[PDB]
DNA sequence: TTGAATCCTTCCCCC
DNA sequence: GGGGGAAGGATTC
Protein backbone atom coordinates (compact mmCIF):
# COMPACT_ATOMS: atom_id res chain seq x y z
CA UNK A 1 0.00 0.00 0.00
CA UNK A 2 1.75 3.64 1.13
CA UNK A 3 4.48 4.81 3.39
CA UNK A 4 3.54 8.51 4.77
CA UNK A 5 6.49 11.04 5.82
CA UNK A 6 5.94 13.70 8.34
CA UNK A 7 8.09 16.59 8.71
CA UNK A 8 8.09 18.35 12.07
CA UNK A 9 10.53 21.66 13.10
CA UNK A 10 11.67 21.25 16.47
CA UNK A 11 11.06 23.85 18.86
CA UNK A 12 10.23 26.22 15.70
CA UNK A 13 10.38 29.65 16.65
CA UNK A 14 12.55 29.73 19.53
CA UNK A 15 14.80 27.39 16.89
CA UNK A 16 15.10 30.34 14.37
CA UNK A 17 15.55 32.89 16.82
CA UNK A 18 18.86 30.70 17.49
CA UNK A 19 19.41 30.35 14.14
CA UNK A 20 19.39 34.31 13.33
CA UNK A 21 21.62 34.62 16.68
CA UNK A 22 23.65 31.35 16.98
CA UNK A 23 24.97 33.05 20.18
CA UNK A 24 21.85 32.04 21.82
CA UNK A 25 22.52 28.13 21.81
CA UNK A 26 22.64 26.29 24.85
CA UNK A 27 20.99 28.99 25.96
CA UNK A 28 17.13 29.21 27.15
CA UNK A 29 14.85 30.97 25.19
CA UNK A 30 11.44 32.01 25.20
CA UNK A 31 10.14 33.36 22.32
CA UNK A 32 6.65 35.33 23.63
CA UNK A 33 4.07 37.90 22.26
CA UNK A 34 3.70 40.63 24.22
CA UNK A 35 0.42 42.62 25.09
CA UNK A 36 0.54 46.38 26.01
CA UNK A 37 -1.88 45.29 28.87
CA UNK A 38 1.14 45.76 31.51
CA UNK A 39 4.69 45.26 31.82
CA UNK A 40 5.46 41.66 30.42
CA UNK A 41 1.76 41.29 30.21
CA UNK A 42 1.41 38.11 28.04
CA UNK A 43 2.16 34.35 27.00
CA UNK A 44 5.05 31.61 25.77
CA UNK A 45 4.74 31.58 21.68
CA UNK A 46 7.47 28.64 22.87
CA UNK A 47 10.71 28.01 23.91
CA UNK A 48 13.47 25.92 23.74
CA UNK A 49 14.55 22.74 25.40
CA UNK A 50 16.73 23.74 27.61
CA UNK A 51 14.18 26.09 29.03
CA UNK A 52 11.15 23.87 28.73
CA UNK A 53 13.57 21.41 30.56
CA UNK A 54 12.07 23.63 33.58
CA UNK A 55 8.39 23.96 33.11
CA UNK A 56 9.04 26.75 30.98
CA UNK A 57 6.56 26.01 27.88
CA UNK A 58 3.77 27.70 25.36
CA UNK A 59 1.00 29.27 26.72
CA UNK A 60 2.14 29.80 30.04
CA UNK A 61 1.92 33.35 31.07
CA UNK A 62 5.07 35.12 30.38
CA UNK A 63 5.25 36.81 34.37
CA UNK A 64 5.53 32.99 35.28
CA UNK A 65 8.14 31.83 32.97
CA UNK A 66 10.67 35.24 34.59
CA UNK A 67 9.66 33.14 37.89
CA UNK A 68 10.55 30.08 37.06
CA UNK A 69 13.27 31.33 34.48
CA UNK A 70 14.41 34.78 35.72
CA UNK A 71 17.67 34.68 33.71
CA UNK A 72 16.83 33.05 30.04
CA UNK A 73 17.29 35.04 26.86
CA UNK A 74 13.17 36.74 26.20
CA UNK A 75 12.60 37.50 22.83
CA UNK A 76 9.23 38.83 21.25
CA UNK A 77 7.61 36.72 18.13
CA UNK A 78 8.25 37.45 14.90
CA UNK A 79 6.11 35.75 13.03
CA UNK A 80 6.79 37.32 9.18
CA UNK A 81 10.86 35.89 9.68
CA UNK A 82 9.66 31.96 10.73
CA UNK A 83 6.73 32.29 7.95
CA UNK A 84 9.86 32.61 5.64
CA UNK A 85 12.52 30.39 6.97
CA UNK A 86 9.20 27.83 6.87
CA UNK A 87 8.30 28.40 3.32
CA UNK A 88 11.87 27.96 2.24
CA UNK A 89 12.19 24.60 4.10
CA UNK A 90 8.89 23.76 2.78
CA UNK A 91 10.08 24.18 -0.85
CA UNK A 92 13.16 21.94 -0.32
CA UNK A 93 10.68 19.29 0.86
CA UNK A 94 8.93 19.34 -2.28
CA UNK A 95 11.82 18.07 -4.12
CA UNK A 96 11.25 14.56 -2.68
CA UNK A 97 7.86 14.30 -3.38
CA UNK A 98 5.54 16.42 -5.60
CA UNK A 99 2.49 15.19 -3.33
CA UNK A 100 3.20 17.11 0.29
CA UNK A 101 0.68 18.38 2.18
CA UNK A 102 2.18 21.53 4.52
CA UNK A 103 -0.45 21.79 8.02
CA UNK A 104 0.82 24.38 9.96
CA UNK A 105 3.75 26.55 10.09
CA UNK A 106 6.33 23.95 10.82
CA UNK A 107 4.21 20.20 9.70
CA UNK A 108 4.31 18.92 5.78
CA UNK A 109 2.87 14.94 5.02
CA UNK A 110 4.89 13.51 1.90
CA UNK A 111 3.80 10.55 0.18
CA UNK A 112 7.21 9.00 -0.81
CA UNK A 113 4.40 5.84 -1.73
CA UNK A 114 6.24 5.71 -5.14
CA UNK A 115 9.76 7.01 -4.16
CA UNK A 116 10.38 4.40 -1.62
CA UNK A 117 10.15 0.55 -1.99
CA UNK A 118 10.55 -0.42 1.45
CA UNK A 119 10.45 1.33 5.14
CA UNK A 120 13.87 0.64 4.88
CA UNK A 121 14.49 3.02 2.09
CA UNK A 122 12.01 5.49 3.62
CA UNK A 123 14.33 5.83 7.09
CA UNK A 124 16.80 6.55 4.60
CA UNK A 125 14.73 9.27 2.75
CA UNK A 126 14.20 10.63 6.61
CA UNK A 127 18.24 11.32 6.99
CA UNK A 128 18.21 11.95 3.03
CA UNK A 129 15.94 14.77 4.50
CA UNK A 130 16.91 15.87 7.78
CA UNK A 131 20.82 16.27 7.10
CA UNK A 132 19.50 18.71 3.56
CA UNK A 133 17.38 20.47 5.94
CA UNK A 134 20.40 20.72 8.54
CA UNK A 135 22.65 21.87 5.70
CA UNK A 136 20.67 24.32 3.72
CA UNK A 137 19.20 26.14 6.52
CA UNK A 138 20.26 25.29 9.88
CA UNK A 139 16.87 23.81 11.36
CA UNK A 140 16.62 20.52 13.09
CA UNK A 141 13.19 18.12 12.33
CA UNK A 142 11.80 15.13 13.57
CA UNK A 143 10.64 12.59 10.95
CA UNK A 144 7.86 10.45 11.50
CA UNK A 145 7.17 7.77 9.24
CA UNK A 146 3.74 5.38 8.38
CA UNK A 147 1.11 3.68 6.54
CA UNK A 148 -1.05 6.54 6.93
CA UNK A 149 -0.89 9.98 8.37
CA UNK A 150 -2.32 9.74 11.87
CA UNK A 151 0.45 7.66 12.27
CA UNK A 152 2.82 9.29 10.62
CA UNK A 153 2.32 12.37 13.26
CA UNK A 154 2.45 10.21 15.85
CA UNK A 155 5.75 8.79 14.78
CA UNK A 156 7.23 12.10 15.25
CA UNK A 157 5.63 12.41 18.44
CA UNK A 158 7.53 10.03 20.13
CA UNK A 159 10.81 10.69 18.71
CA UNK A 160 11.27 14.61 19.85
CA UNK A 161 13.42 16.68 19.50
CA UNK A 162 15.78 16.06 16.05
CA UNK A 163 14.67 12.26 16.10
CA UNK A 164 13.53 9.90 12.94
CA UNK A 165 10.99 6.69 13.30
CA UNK A 166 8.92 4.54 11.54
CA UNK A 167 6.04 3.29 12.47
CA UNK A 168 5.30 -0.55 10.98
CA UNK A 169 1.77 -2.66 10.67
CA UNK A 170 3.08 -4.63 13.98
CA UNK A 171 4.15 -0.99 15.76
CA UNK A 172 0.43 0.21 14.86
CA UNK A 173 -1.39 -3.08 15.95
CA UNK A 174 0.16 -2.58 19.38
CA UNK A 175 -0.42 1.12 19.33
CA UNK A 176 -4.43 0.53 18.46
CA UNK A 177 -4.74 -0.82 21.89
CA UNK A 178 -1.79 -0.15 24.06
CA UNK A 179 -2.24 3.96 22.73
CA UNK A 180 -3.34 6.24 24.92
CA UNK A 181 -6.15 7.85 23.17
CA UNK A 182 -5.44 11.45 24.29
CA UNK A 183 -2.55 11.36 22.47
CA UNK A 184 -4.11 10.78 19.13
CA UNK A 185 -3.87 13.67 16.63
CA UNK A 186 -7.29 15.88 16.73
CA UNK A 187 -8.84 14.66 20.25
CA UNK A 188 -8.20 17.93 22.30
CA UNK A 189 -8.43 17.24 26.19
CA UNK A 190 -12.30 18.02 25.59
CA UNK A 191 -12.99 15.22 23.83
CA UNK A 192 -10.32 13.45 25.35
CA UNK A 193 -12.42 13.71 28.50
CA UNK A 194 -15.53 12.62 26.82
CA UNK A 195 -13.76 9.46 25.37
CA UNK A 196 -12.59 9.22 29.20
CA UNK A 197 -15.90 8.68 30.77
CA UNK A 198 -17.47 6.70 27.96
CA UNK A 199 -15.08 3.83 28.12
CA UNK A 200 -12.72 4.98 25.16
CA UNK A 201 -9.21 5.49 27.53
CA UNK A 202 -7.68 3.79 24.25
CA UNK A 203 -7.83 3.79 20.39
CA UNK A 204 -9.35 0.50 20.36
CA UNK A 205 -12.22 1.12 22.85
CA UNK A 206 -14.27 2.67 20.52
CA UNK A 207 -15.26 -0.68 18.85
CA UNK A 208 -16.87 -2.02 21.98
CA UNK A 209 -19.69 0.86 22.14
CA UNK A 210 -22.50 1.16 19.74
CA UNK A 211 -21.59 3.34 17.50
CA UNK A 212 -24.82 6.24 17.44
CA UNK A 213 -24.03 6.41 20.99
CA UNK A 214 -20.07 7.77 20.33
CA UNK A 215 -22.18 9.83 16.67
CA UNK A 216 -24.07 11.65 20.09
CA UNK A 217 -21.44 12.41 22.20
CA UNK A 218 -18.42 13.37 20.56
CA UNK A 219 -20.51 14.21 16.56
CA UNK A 220 -20.31 11.80 13.85
CA UNK A 221 -17.29 13.27 12.04
CA UNK A 222 -14.83 12.12 15.43
CA UNK A 223 -16.90 9.25 15.23
CA UNK A 224 -15.98 7.58 12.22
CA UNK A 225 -12.65 9.22 12.34
CA UNK A 226 -11.63 7.13 15.46
CA UNK A 227 -12.80 4.21 14.41
CA UNK A 228 -11.51 3.70 11.09
CA UNK A 229 -7.89 4.59 13.02
CA UNK A 230 -8.86 1.55 15.44
CA UNK A 231 -10.38 -1.25 12.28
CA UNK A 232 -6.96 -0.01 10.85
CA UNK A 233 -8.64 1.36 7.85
CA UNK A 234 -7.64 5.03 8.36
CA UNK A 235 -6.30 6.34 4.75
CA UNK A 236 -6.57 9.93 4.02
CA UNK A 237 -4.26 10.90 0.78
CA UNK A 238 -1.66 13.57 1.45
CA UNK A 239 -3.75 16.90 -0.38
CA UNK A 240 -2.43 19.86 -0.88
CA UNK A 241 -4.55 22.82 0.98
CA UNK A 242 -5.54 26.44 0.70
CA UNK A 243 -5.85 28.66 3.44
CA UNK A 244 -9.66 29.24 3.42
CA UNK A 245 -9.37 32.26 5.94
CA UNK A 246 -7.38 35.26 6.97
CA UNK A 247 -8.01 37.41 10.19
CA UNK A 248 -6.30 39.42 13.20
CA UNK A 249 -6.74 40.10 16.67
CA UNK A 250 -5.92 42.50 19.29
CA UNK A 251 -5.83 42.86 22.60
CA UNK A 252 -6.40 46.24 23.76
CA UNK A 253 -5.25 48.21 26.84
CA UNK A 254 -8.13 48.41 28.75
CA UNK A 255 -11.13 46.47 28.49
CA UNK A 256 -14.52 48.47 27.53
CA UNK A 257 -17.20 48.90 25.95
CA UNK A 258 -17.03 52.33 24.26
CA UNK A 259 -17.34 51.74 20.31
CA UNK A 260 -15.47 54.72 19.93
CA UNK A 261 -12.83 53.33 21.97
CA UNK A 262 -12.98 49.86 20.59
CA UNK A 263 -13.19 51.04 16.87
CA UNK A 264 -9.49 51.92 16.65
CA UNK A 265 -8.46 48.49 17.33
CA UNK A 266 -10.91 47.13 15.16
CA UNK A 267 -9.38 48.99 12.10
CA UNK A 268 -5.99 48.15 13.19
CA UNK A 269 -6.96 44.83 12.62
CA UNK A 270 -8.72 44.88 9.56
CA UNK A 271 -5.79 46.81 8.12
CA UNK A 272 -3.79 44.20 8.50
CA UNK A 273 -5.99 41.64 7.80
CA UNK A 274 -6.09 43.41 4.27
CA UNK A 275 -2.04 43.25 3.77
CA UNK A 276 -2.21 39.43 4.52
CA UNK A 277 -5.03 39.17 2.06
CA UNK A 278 -2.46 40.53 -0.34
CA UNK A 279 -4.04 40.04 -3.67
CA UNK A 280 -7.30 37.85 -2.21
CA UNK A 281 -10.85 38.97 -2.82
CA UNK A 282 -13.06 37.81 0.19
CA UNK A 283 -16.82 37.46 0.23
CA UNK A 284 -17.19 37.26 3.77
CA UNK A 285 -16.54 38.89 7.32
CA UNK A 286 -16.42 38.32 11.11
CA UNK A 287 -15.81 40.21 13.84
CA UNK A 288 -14.27 38.24 16.46
CA UNK A 289 -14.84 39.87 20.40
CA UNK A 290 -13.02 38.16 22.96
CA UNK A 291 -15.31 39.19 26.31
CA UNK A 292 -13.53 39.99 29.40
CA UNK A 293 -13.50 36.77 30.89
CA UNK A 294 -12.35 35.10 28.06
CA UNK A 295 -15.45 33.58 26.50
CA UNK A 296 -15.42 34.04 22.13
CA UNK A 297 -18.24 35.80 20.31
CA UNK A 298 -18.45 36.54 16.90
CA UNK A 299 -21.15 38.21 14.25
CA UNK A 300 -20.28 37.75 10.56
CA UNK A 301 -22.14 38.56 7.36
CA UNK A 302 -21.78 37.11 4.14
CA UNK A 303 -21.94 39.34 0.38
CA UNK A 304 -22.51 38.06 -3.06
CA UNK A 305 -19.45 39.99 -4.07
CA UNK A 306 -16.01 40.71 -3.07
CA UNK A 307 -15.80 43.42 0.01
CA UNK A 308 -13.95 46.49 -0.69
CA UNK A 309 -11.81 47.72 2.37
CA UNK A 310 -13.93 50.76 2.36
CA UNK A 311 -17.35 48.31 2.78
CA UNK A 312 -14.89 46.30 4.98
CA UNK A 313 -14.76 49.20 7.74
CA UNK A 314 -18.20 49.79 7.68
CA UNK A 315 -19.72 46.28 8.14
CA UNK A 316 -17.15 45.87 11.13
CA UNK A 317 -18.46 48.56 12.83
CA UNK A 318 -22.17 47.43 12.37
CA UNK A 319 -21.66 43.72 13.61
CA UNK A 320 -19.49 45.07 16.62
CA UNK A 321 -22.24 47.02 17.76
CA UNK A 322 -24.48 44.19 17.26
CA UNK A 323 -21.82 42.52 19.21
CA UNK A 324 -21.86 45.10 22.92
CA UNK A 325 -25.89 44.95 22.10
CA UNK A 326 -26.32 41.35 22.40
CA UNK A 327 -24.29 40.83 24.87
CA UNK A 328 -23.13 42.74 28.38
CA UNK A 329 -19.66 41.60 29.18
CA UNK A 330 -16.43 43.95 28.46
CA UNK A 331 -14.69 43.45 25.54
CA UNK A 332 -11.34 41.97 25.95
CA UNK A 333 -10.13 40.85 22.66
CA UNK A 334 -11.09 42.54 18.93
CA UNK A 335 -10.46 41.95 15.35
CA UNK A 336 -12.11 40.25 12.38
CA UNK A 337 -11.42 37.53 9.87
CA UNK A 338 -11.92 37.05 5.97
CA UNK A 339 -13.27 34.05 4.30
CA UNK A 340 -15.03 33.02 1.43
CA UNK A 341 -12.26 33.77 -0.87
CA UNK A 342 -13.25 35.00 -4.73
C1' DT B 1 -3.65 34.73 29.78
C1' DT B 2 -1.22 35.76 22.96
C1' DG B 3 -3.96 34.09 17.91
C1' DA B 4 -5.39 31.72 13.58
C1' DA B 5 -7.83 28.76 10.87
C1' DT B 6 -11.28 24.75 10.41
C1' DC B 7 -15.59 21.75 12.36
C1' DC B 8 -20.55 20.68 14.65
C1' DT B 9 -25.10 21.95 15.08
C1' DT B 10 -29.15 24.82 14.44
C1' DC B 11 -32.02 27.07 11.13
C1' DC B 12 -34.36 29.03 7.51
C1' DC B 13 -35.92 28.45 2.16
C1' DC B 14 -38.23 25.53 -0.79
C1' DC B 15 -38.90 21.61 -4.05
C1' DG C 1 -37.60 14.13 3.43
C1' DG C 2 -33.66 16.48 2.26
C1' DG C 3 -30.51 19.60 -1.10
C1' DG C 4 -28.09 24.00 -0.44
C1' DG C 5 -26.32 27.39 2.47
C1' DA C 6 -25.49 31.05 6.07
C1' DA C 7 -24.67 31.91 11.41
C1' DG C 8 -22.72 31.45 15.60
C1' DG C 9 -20.68 28.35 19.01
C1' DA C 10 -17.26 24.37 19.82
C1' DT C 11 -12.89 22.46 19.60
C1' DT C 12 -8.25 21.65 18.07
C1' DC C 13 -3.50 22.51 17.05
N1 LIG D 1 0.22 27.44 23.00
C1 LIG D 1 0.79 28.19 22.03
N2 LIG D 1 0.71 29.57 22.08
C2 LIG D 1 1.29 30.32 21.11
N3 LIG D 1 1.96 29.89 20.04
C3 LIG D 1 2.02 28.51 20.02
C4 LIG D 1 1.49 27.61 20.94
N4 LIG D 1 1.76 26.31 20.58
C5 LIG D 1 2.42 26.43 19.48
N5 LIG D 1 2.63 27.74 19.07
C6 LIG D 1 3.36 28.09 17.85
C7 LIG D 1 4.81 28.36 18.40
C8 LIG D 1 5.72 27.40 17.70
O1 LIG D 1 6.74 27.86 17.25
C9 LIG D 1 4.81 26.65 16.75
C10 LIG D 1 4.52 25.36 17.27
O2 LIG D 1 5.34 24.53 17.42
P1 LIG D 1 4.93 22.99 17.73
O3 LIG D 1 5.18 22.63 16.27
O4 LIG D 1 3.62 22.32 17.95
O5 LIG D 1 6.13 22.27 18.23
P2 LIG D 1 7.60 22.92 18.24
O6 LIG D 1 8.53 22.03 17.43
O7 LIG D 1 7.89 24.35 17.93
O8 LIG D 1 7.58 22.42 19.63
P3 LIG D 1 8.23 21.24 20.17
O9 LIG D 1 9.25 21.73 21.26
O10 LIG D 1 7.21 20.34 20.73
O11 LIG D 1 9.01 20.41 19.07
O12 LIG D 1 3.40 27.09 16.85
C1 LIG E 1 -6.44 31.82 21.67
O1 LIG E 1 -5.79 32.80 22.48
C2 LIG E 1 -4.45 32.26 22.87
O2 LIG E 1 -3.45 32.38 21.78
C3 LIG E 1 -3.07 31.07 21.37
C4 LIG E 1 -2.17 30.74 20.31
C5 LIG E 1 -1.89 29.33 20.05
O3 LIG E 1 -1.05 28.94 19.03
C6 LIG E 1 -0.37 29.81 18.10
C7 LIG E 1 -2.55 28.29 20.90
C8 LIG E 1 -2.37 26.88 20.80
C9 LIG E 1 -3.01 25.97 21.65
C10 LIG E 1 -3.92 26.42 22.71
O4 LIG E 1 -4.56 25.74 23.53
O5 LIG E 1 -4.09 27.81 22.77
C11 LIG E 1 -3.43 28.74 21.92
C12 LIG E 1 -3.68 30.10 22.10
C13 LIG E 1 -4.63 30.72 23.07
C14 LIG E 1 -6.12 30.54 22.62
O6 LIG E 1 -6.95 30.47 23.75
C15 LIG E 1 -2.65 24.64 21.34
O7 LIG E 1 -2.97 23.59 21.81
C16 LIG E 1 -1.69 24.67 20.17
C17 LIG E 1 -1.52 26.12 19.82
CA1 LIG F 1 7.22 20.81 15.77
CA1 LIG G 1 3.88 20.93 14.65
CA1 LIG H 1 -3.84 15.30 22.45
Amino acid sequence: HMIVLFVDFDYFYAQVEEVLNPSLKGKPVVVCVFSGRFEDSGAVATANYEARKFGVKAGIPIVEAKKILPNAVYLPMRKEVYQQVSSRIMNLLREYSEKIEIASIDEAYLDISDKVRDYREAYNLGLEIKNKILEKEKITVTVGISKNKVFAKIAADMAKPNGIKVIDDEEVKRLIRELDIADVPGIGNITAEKLKKLGINKLVDTLSIEFDKLKGMIGEAKAKYLISLARDEYNEPIRTRVRKSIGRIVTMKRNSRNLEEIKPYLFRAIEESYYKLDKRIPKAIHVVAVTEDLDIVSRGRTFPHGISKETAYSESVKLLQKILEEDERKIRRIGVRFSKFI
